[PDB]
C-alpha cells in the first residue's frame, strides 16, 4: 500500500494543533533521508487510555473512507514501537485554519468570498450526512485553507457514525457556544446538531472571526450583571428564552435568516445541509 508510512521515515517539524488526548504535527516523510521528502500532517495520541485509542481507530476509518474536495485528505497510517504508536498521516495545508485566515485577511475578503466558503463547508457537511457521519467539532478553527477560494473540513477527532436504524446517538470538553441545546443538555448528537454548529460557523464567517464579536464575547455581553453564573447554565437559559447571536453587519439578510433556522429550537425544524446548500450556492453564485 502507498498508505503505509514507515514510522522511522516521518521527521517531526512542529505542532499544528493540540488537544487533551492528541496532537497533529507537521512532519516530513523522508524515505530518501536527504530532507527532500513531502510534508504531511500526522496525528498521534498522548495521555491515551483504551477509549481514546478506540476513538482514534474510528477517526482513521472514517477519514480514510471520505473522498470530498471539501474534507481534509487521508494519506495513510504509520505504526511503531509503543501501543500509542499508531499515526494518522494526512495532507498538510500550509495556509492554516480559516479562523486565522479571516482574522489576518479580513479587509480583503468580501461577502462573496465568505459565501463561497459557506457553500464549500456546507457541501463537505452534506457529504458527511450522506455517509451518516456526525462531525461534532464544526468551527472555523477546524476548517482549513487549501487556497484563498477553497476550504476543507478537518478535525475528525470526535466524529461518529449514526447507527443504521437511528438518526442520532448519545454520548456519556466541548466548545459550548457551537453546540446545539440538546447536545449540551442531553448529550444528543445528530446531523441536525451539526446544523446548529454550522449556523455558528456562519456567524464566525460573517464576523471575520473578530475576537470582539466572538460567541463567547457576545455571551459575556448578553449575560446581564450576574457574571458568577456558570456559562453553560446561563447559556442554556438564554437559548431556551429564544436569545440568539446577533446578525453581523457583514451578513446579508438572507444569510441571517439561514442562521436563525440553523438555530431552530427543535432539531427537526432545522433545515438539512441538502436544503441549506442550494440557498448558499444561490447567494454565492448570485454575488459574483
Ligand atoms: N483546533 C484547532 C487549532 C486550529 C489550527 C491552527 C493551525 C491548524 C492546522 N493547520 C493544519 C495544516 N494541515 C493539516 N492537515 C490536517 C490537519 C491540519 C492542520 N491544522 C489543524 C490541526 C488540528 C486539527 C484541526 C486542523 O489548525
Ligand atoms: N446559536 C446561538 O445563538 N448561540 C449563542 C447565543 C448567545 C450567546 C452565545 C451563543
Amino acid at each position: 500500500d502507498p498508505t503505509i508510512f514507515e514510522e522511522r521515515h516521518l521527521k517531526y517539524i512542529s505542532q499544528l494543533g493540540k488537544g487533551n488526548f492528541g496532537s497533529v504535527e507537521l512532519c516530513r516523510y523522508d524515505p530518501l533521508g536527504d530532507n527532500t521528502g513531502a510534508l504531511v500532517a500526522v496525528k498521534q495520541l498522548q495521555h491515551s487510555g483504551p477509549d481514546q485509542q478506540r476513538d482514534f481507530q474510528r477517526e482513521i476509518q472514517i477519514l480514510k473512507a471520505l473522498h470530498s474536495d471539501f474534507i481534509v485528505k487521508y494519506r495513510g497510517v504509520s505504526y511503531g514501537p509503543g501501543r500509542q504508536s499508531l499515526r494518522l498521516v494526512m495532507e498538510y495545508l500550509p495556509s492554516g485554519c480559516l479562523r486565522d485566515f479571516l482574522q489576518r485577511h479580513r479587509a480583503r475578503l468580501d461577502a462573496s468570498r465568505l459565501l463561497l466558503y459557506s457553500s464549500q463547508i456546507c457541501k463537505g457537511m452534506e457529504y458527511l450526512g450522506s455517509r451518516r457521519c456526525v462531525h461534532r467539532a464544526l468551527a472555523a478553527r477546524n476548517i482549513l485553507v487549501e487556497s484563498e477560494a477553497h476550504v476543507k473540513i478537518a478535525d475528525f477527532g470526535l466524529a461518529k457514525l449514526l447507527p443504521l436504524d437511528k438518526d442520532y446517538y448519545v454520548v456519556r470538553q466541548s466548545p459550548i457556544f457551537w453546540y446545539a441545546p440538546e447536545s449540551l443538555s442531553d448529550n444528543i448528537f445528530s446531523r441536525q446538531s451539526d446544523v446548529w454548529s454550522f449556523g455558528v460557523v456562519l456567524y464566525e464567517l460573517f464576523t471575520y472571526c473578530d475576537k470582539s464579536c466572538s460567541p463567547s464575547a457576545e455571551f459575556l455581553r448578553m449575560m446581564g450583571s450576574e457574571r458568577d453564573v456558570p456559562a453553560l447554565s446561563r447559556l442554556l437559559e438564554l437559548l431556551e428564552e429564544g436569545q440568539r447571536l446577533p446578525a453581523p453587519p457583514a451578513c446579508p439578510a438572507e444569510v441571517h435568516e439561514l442562521m436563525k433556522l440553523c438555530w431552530a429550537p427543535s432539531p427537526q425544524d432545522r433545515p438539512s445541509f441538502s436544503a441549506l446548500g442550494p440557498q448558499l450556492d444561490m447567494l454565492w453564485s448570485g454575488s459574483r
